[PDB]
């Protein structure tokens, strides 16, 4: 609820010195701080005026404090980026920026539930959204090294790990048994076959990613937000959709070991997919609607192909991931089975599609 | 004018990786790149595609690429860069990667010394600095970055022992004056003078002024203000008494110590009522509607406060000045340059009788 009372301190003069009107004359016993959420990294507090206190002009009364904790030129291009989509009006205003953190919009909001994805609503309005998000020019890379750079990089470090505890290494022993590098080599030369445009991906657009906007409820549509770029790059768009299309399977809240539920059946069915792009493909691309019917159908039948293969690399790349992670992580979850889940989705997704 | 072997390379990868259209696809051999400023620090470069070559889109022919060469200097400046691209206040920001980024490239001159007083341009530096003030940045509201400088700034000048013997003569001379009571001195001046606090330059000079092309027969738009490294919130008082100090000074001199001081170059009442004049109404648009005898008040007290905060141009400059002629690999008159602005520090005091 209340932060520890130092950073209660940081947080008062942050407030004081970089938001104008009431923030700049208030005192220490008027500041109002609480907890959104803890971590070693990325603490997030709501900051905010009395009640009691007036505005002078257009300044909030209340924003979000973001401290970075356990983290160069990873933070100037989250930091460019943010600022970006700030002035773009795509992201929360960005009021203040500082070493240790910084001071956001507060968007009165709730996160999705991994259910909610299915809500016709609200898988149209993500597709907008993400279409959107693929029309944008950033300062970043345009070369499409990200997807296989990381599926490498985290199967370098997945053969080279050692685990003590007799339940882990029978569990990466099963894992290893599939032939990884053998199988990433396949997927190479599936996916360089399959076109799909580079543009930039949010590449971990999942429901804890998604805001549903307080007061927005009613609304058809524009009552979502998409947040947390961390992953973000120039990408294949296929992985954008793909990725997002897997997640519909797993739910991260859950309260019991291992803390996530997996459930191959909740993949969206074609009507779904095609529900998602429909909305997609005129939000990406001028005058789609006035295409021809047959020309819009093949269209969307290649794009189908593309997502569904490209969902493999999701597959791929995040059960690598959860495999680092099960060293490396201090965050409890069972990593070891999420993994599994993830490449028991792989090839369940493989023998959908016939390769 | 041709850039080093390695530099040509890594300038090819940048622009094929960050642009996008007709960069994507260029070879090595199509790649056209000239240098525009030398140096170890701040290395300027125009990237251009082939004349024969087509767009694919409204990807840019020609781009800027800047490398810092020599963490939260460096985020601030960026973001700030970002977001006065996102505003069309600066040039347009193509590519940001640890080593520089690539920019727009704005066909321009930057001005000379002599074209400050000219009053359509001074007319527009007025409109376009008040436009800059007005901006809300995400950096501190607070004013600690003047005299937190200034203190920064006469630390490390404390510090400093030279072995050359005309430098240890220059240095002791301006020591002499006993900079850290003069900056109190200047402190108490300034504490008393009331200065709205906004986003500022803090550069405000020709070198950093463009003169677009095609546009000179414009009264009005014909100016951009760029380099931003210095710009924090700040007194408004400084913004305009660092760019009046800036009419007295000519970097473009091509002998020792290539610069040019001139104390009677500075701004008359006249020319200095013309600036504030264009930036107040820029400011505050109701300005016009006040009554002639208040326009005049806030016109007299701003000249006040102007000439006052114009000491500190002089004082931070100064002391900037002997840090540069320790630290720096840049061939300049540091020390010279660290005299004239205390002379004119000293000279400009003496006239206000403060
Ligand atoms: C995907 O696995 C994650 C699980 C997390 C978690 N999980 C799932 C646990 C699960 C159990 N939760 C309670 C019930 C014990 C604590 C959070 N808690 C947190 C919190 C965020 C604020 C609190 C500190 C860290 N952060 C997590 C981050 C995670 O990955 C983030 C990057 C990977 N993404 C790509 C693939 C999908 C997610
Ligand atoms: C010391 O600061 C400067 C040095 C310059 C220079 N310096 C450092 C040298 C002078 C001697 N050099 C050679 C001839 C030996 C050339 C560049 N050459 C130029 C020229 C202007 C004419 C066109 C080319 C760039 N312009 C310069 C401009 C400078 O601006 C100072 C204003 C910035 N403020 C911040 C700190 C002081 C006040
Ligand atoms: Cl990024
Ligand atoms: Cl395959
Ligand atoms: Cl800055
Ligand atoms: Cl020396
Ligand atoms: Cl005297
Ligand atoms: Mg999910
Ligand atoms: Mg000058």
């Amino acid at each position: 609820e209340q932060p520890e009372p130092r950073t209660r301190r940081r947080a008062y003069l942050w407030c004081k010195e970089f938001l104008p009107g009431a923030w700049r004359g208030l005192r220490e016993d008027e500041f109002h701080i609480s907890v959104i959420r803890g971590g070693l990294s990325n603490m997030l507090f709501q900051c905010s005026l009395p009640d009691t206190t007036a505005t002078l002009g257009d300044e909030p009364r209340k924003v979000l404090l973001r401290l970075y904790g356990a983290i160069a030129e990873a933070m100037v291009l989250e930091s460019v980026m943010f600022a970006i989509l700030a002035e773009r009006s795509l992201g929360p205003k960005l009021y203040g920026i500082f070493p240790q953190g910084r001071l956001e919009q507060f968007i009165p909001s709730r996160r999705l539930d991994t259910e909610e994805l299915s809500l016709p609503d609200i898988s149209a309005e993500i597709a907008e959204k993400m279409a959107t998000f693929h029309g944008m020019k950033m300062p970043f890379n345009k070369e499409p090294k990200w997807l296989f750079g990381t599926m490498e990089k985290y199967l370098k470090e997945v053969l080279r790990i050692k685990f003590t505890e007799e339940s882990r290494i029978k569990k990466l022993h099963k894992l290893l048994s599939y032939n990884l590098p053998l199988e990433l080599e396949n997927l190479r030369s599936l996916l360089e076959s399959t076109p799909s445009p580079v543009v930039f991906c949010h590449n971990d657009c999942q429901e804890g990613n998604i805001l549903l906007l307080e007061g927005r409820e009613n609304s058809e549509k524009q009552k979502l937000m998409l947040i947390d770029f961390e992953y973000s790059s120039y990408n294949y768009r296929g992985f954008d959709i793909g990725n997002h299309f897997c997640e519909w399977m797993y739910d991260y809240s859950y309260e019991k070991y291992p803390f996530f539920r997996a459930n191959i059946r909740k993949y969206p069915t074609k009507k779904q997919q095609l529900h998602f792009i429909s909305s997609y493909l005129p939000a990406f691309q001028n005058d789609f609607e006035n295409l021809s019917t047959e020309e819009k159908s093949i269209i969307k039948e290649e794009m189908l192909l593309e997502v569904n293969r490209f969902a493999l690399a999701s597959h791929f790349l995040w059960g690598l991931w959860s495999i680092v992670q099960a060293k490396i992580s201090s965050i409890e979850f069972g990593y070891m089975d999420y993994a599994q889940a993830r490449f028991d989705a792989y090839f369940h997704q493989k023998r959908k599609l016939g390769v």
